[PDB]
């Protein structure tokens, strides 16, 4: 259209953070042919969309109750409060009744069914067919021993969700390097040239050194052995240049998105280097043609014995860390047929094939012609993912993988959406299997799709390697997820921004001449800026209203974050407590968000097995670039805080948390409570810190409810080693002083172990979500050596009593070590 549509464009932009229409930095058009090619699958699940249950986005798992859920139940039995105006009743209901079912035995009891069950002062709906014990809210109030409060009002209106409708022969390979040319610049230099097919060289030609000038030229054909037609597609020309030290790399598609052999001439804009790490992989050039080194280029183009069946078996058996020797991937690729039968051997087969070998790539794609066998396995998360990492480029063996998640319910989406987004940074090509998968999700489900924009968003704002794909995947999903969801981001943006600017002016600019300042801004935009509700990202279900600009503060700390609290936007809301967000700048939260939402897997991972290890992974979301928000735990204290409070230097006392706990708990009974929940949250939090490797933490870092629930935060990190904080003043509330026993320090020793081996039991899933975290979240080129510590970490190999040894030791190792490096940390200071 016009006036209408290029202001709907805009209208996109600014919610993307990007021009998806900018096409400064492109040399091919592989970006704008996948806006256009992600426009059949955007339509296709709009078309699809129930919009009664799209709008309502009843929120549901199809995974049994927990046990520890069920004791909570005594008469097979649970009450439910229902709202009308000012009326309040409290239905008896069976675990196993339908929402349907109970507006039925609501309405007999005391445009019918033109009413729905909407839980108090949130956005989240009980609807749908699905058993009472099955919605997560009624999961989270009986984990919470809370009263399940729903006020019932009309459906939300499906109308609000509207969508605005719109080569190649038998020559060996070779490349010409003309030479590179940067405006500014140990004095020697050389192109090296990798042909790439997932991480693996398959040839690598290099150029003869020269002297480190602005402008070094070459103009030298670089041949390599492989021929044009053994050239795999997905493979990368990786180009990069070593000073003996890497300090510039860039990579250019041998193959592009409509199968064409590239060539032509080429001037690259490179990253610099400040080994592993996804950002390197990156198929896009560095935007800042200014000052980065650029680099010109032309392109002119039966049965098996006994004890081998068993060498294989073991072969399969070893973990996906475990190197593959030549020896190994003979074996495994001499016995496709037989390895094929195994799921779990897919991602050791498929690291087996020569993919510089047509002919051999061939019968890999007969292999997987073969489906069956994998096909009907059970979903295996773990194992999917290893198929959708570094290792792997070839697009069908990806998409068998990404086949695989579409059985994954919403529930399970959610578990793993942060990690399926990184997962796109290992996409050869911009129009992927794994980008529709999660843009089919995202439009599926509007808790997914608000997630999705906030992963997105998150990486279109600070990573230049990857925010073109990522801003073409948000566009698409954008255009498909209705208006109402279109107006909702909005004013999360908008808001985010207007308090960006803030937190801005404040660092620069802790004395009442800021808290002055403070004030003065919050009530500016207040009064005429910020909207009168938005969503909260980390927890969009809740909507937050006005500002309380009374109890804004600001923190005192290295950086200095903002302390928010809104007022509910909700009337209906069961309570009268503020929101309170923090929003911090000058730390990459990305980070954090990998940790926490592994630190969530594990606690399904505990579920799967009866388990509650009382985690509290709080809300936290990376907005901008070095900026972003994390949520406030009501009724939480620093530990130390309590302990600098008796308040010295150093000097920490055994007891201050114990009469802390004792001084918030009103009841012995409230206090033993207490008591547990911290012998829990401890022990979840020793094992979840040990086998990231982040134990070691200090007191600030760790915090407490008052209802004696631990947790830790800032994984920035924020600056003798001891394997996780088990100090002391945590031992005293067990009730042992060093060194002894106490029924509360047994059960803390029981717990830890039964937590660990039940890690170890899914030890293949961690240990790719840990290398794929490092590769795609953390700043350094991460080495083999950071990886294969979370080996070591799960004791792989060993048995259920070496590793509970293993443990056990761990543990004591703590307690010899006192107060030794919380004191430290001072020392040190
Ligand atoms: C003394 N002072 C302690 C912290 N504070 C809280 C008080 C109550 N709850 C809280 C917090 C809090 C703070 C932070 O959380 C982070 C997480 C990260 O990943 C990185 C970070 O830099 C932070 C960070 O500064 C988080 N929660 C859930 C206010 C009071």
């Amino acid at each position: 259209m016009s006036e209408e549509s290029q202001a709907f464009q805009r209208q996109l932009t600014a919610l993307i953070g990007y021009d998806v229409t900018d096409v400064s930095n492109v040399h091919d058009d592989e970006l704008e042919f996948t806006r256009r090619g992600l426009v059949t699958p955007r339509m296709a699940e709009v078309a699809s969309r129930d919009p009664k249950l799209y709008a309502m986005h009843p929120w549901v798992t199809s995974k049994p109750l927990p046990e520890y859920l069920w004791k909570k139940i005594a008469n097979n039995c649970i009450f439910i409060v229902i709202h009308r105006s000012t009326t309040s009743q409290t239905i008896k209901v069976s675990p196993d009744d339908t929402p349907g079912a109970i507006l039925q035995s609501f309405f007999t009891k005391m445009s019918e069914q033109d009413f729905v069950l909407r839980v108090c002062g949130r956005d989240e709906y009980l609807v749908g067919e699905t058993p009472i014990k099955n919605f997560q809210w009624v999961r989270h109030c009986l984990k919470n021993g809370e009263e399940i409060h729903v006020v019932l009002d009309t459906p939300p209106d499906p109308a609000l969700d509207e969508v605005r409708k719109e080569w190649d022969c038998d020559r060996k390979f070779r490349v010409k390097i003309r030479g590179i040319d940067i405006p500014v610049l140990d004095l020697t230099v050389f192109v090296e040239a990798n042909i790439q097919h997932g991480q693996q060289v398959l040839c690598q030609r290099r150029t003869s050194p020269k002297p480190f000038t602005e402008e070094v030229l070459w103009n030298v054909w670089l041949e390599f052995s492989i021929k044009i037609k053994d050239l795999p597609k997905g493979a990368l020309l990786n180009l990069q240049i070593y000073c003996v030290r890497l300090l510039y790399y860039v990579n250019l598609l041998l193959i592009d998105h409509r199968f064409l052999l590239r060539r032509g001439e080429y001037v690259l804009h490179m990253w610099q280097i400040s080994s592993f790490n996804a950002d390197k992989l990156t198929s896009a050039t560095n935007p800042d043609k200014e000052n980065s080194m650029s680099i010109s280029i032309l392109l002119d183009n039966a049965e098996m014995p006994n004890q081998l069946r068993k060498q294989l078996e073991a072969i399969i058996a070893t973990d996906p860390l475990n190197p593959l020797t030549a020896e190994d991937k003979e074996l495994l690729w001499h016995f496709r047929y037989e390895s094929l039968k195994h799921p779990k051997a897919y991602p050791k087969l498929f690291s087996s094939v020569k993919w510089g070998q047509q002919e051999i790539v061939a019968k890999t794609y007969q292999l997987l012609a073969r489906r069956e066998v994998w096909d009907q396995s059970a979903l295996d998360v773990g194992l999917t993912m290893q198929l959708l990492d570094c290792n792997f480029s070839d697009e069908n063996v990806r998409a068998i993988a990404v086949q695989k998640l579409e059985s994954l319910e919403d529930d399970d989406v959610l578990h793993y959406l942060l990690q399926l987004v990184q997962a796109v940074k290992f996409e050869p090509y911009h129009d992927s299997a794994l980008a529709r998968f999660l843009l089919k999700r995202g439009l599926r489900n509007k808790r997914i799709g608000h997630f999705l924009f906030w992963f997105l968003r998150s990486e279109i704002a600070q990573s230049r390697h990857y925010q073109q794909r990522f801003a073409v995947i948000l566009e698409a999903y954008l255009r498909g997820c209705g208006t109402a969801m279109l107006h909702d981001f909005t004013q999360q943006v908008q808001v985010i921004e207007m308090l960006q600017k803030v937190t801005l002016d404040i660092k620069s600019l802790v004395s009442s001449q800021v808290i002055s300042q403070l004030k003065q801004k919050l009530e500016n935009l207040q009064n005429s800026q910020l909207p009168e509700s938005f969503r909260v990202p980390y927890d969009p279900g809740l909507k937050a209203g006005a500002l309380a600009i009374e109890k804004c503060k600001v923190m005192a700390s290295k950086k200095k974050p903002l302390w928010l609290e809104f007022k509910c936007a909700d009337p209906t809301a069961l309570s009268n407590e503020t929101i309170g967000i923090i929003f911090k700048h000058g730390d990459d939260l990305r980070q954090d968000m990998l940790i926490l939402q592994i630190l969530r897997i594990m606690e399904s991972i505990w579920e799967t097995e009866s388990l509650d290890l009382c985690l509290l992974p709080y809300g936290c979301i990376s907005t901008g670039d070095k900026i972003g928000m994390i949520e406030i735990v009501k009724d939480a204290t620093t530990i130390a805080k309590i302990q600098q409070s008796v308040g010295n230097t150093g000097a920490f006392k055994d007891e201050v948390l114990n009469h802390w706990l004792k001084e918030k708990s009103p009841t012995e009974e409230k206090f033993q409570a207490a008591v547990e929940r911290f012998v829990y949250s401890c022990a979840g939090y020793c094992v979840a810190t040990f086998v990231l490797g982040i134990g070691d933490r200090h007191n600030d870092n760790i915090m407490i409810t008052e209802t004696g629930n631990l947790f830790h935060i800032d994984f920035g990190h924020i600056l003798e080693r001891v394997p996780f904080v088990l100090t002391p003043d945590f031992l005293f509330v067990m009730g042992t002083s060093g060194k002894k026993t106490s029924p509360h320090f047994q059960k803390f020793q029981d717990i830890c172990v039964k937590a660990y081996l039940a890690l170890r039991h899914h030890t293949n899933l961690l240990i790719i979500l840990f290398s794929m975290m490092l590769m795609t979240g953390m700043p350094q080129l991460t080495s083999k050596e950071d990886i294969e510590y979370i080996r070591d970490a799960l004791t792989v190999g060993k048995n259920e009593e070496d590793a509970k040894k293993y443990f056990l030791d761990q543990i004591e190792v703590c307690r010899d070590k006192g107060w030794t490096v919380q004191f430290n940390w001072f020392l040190h200071l």
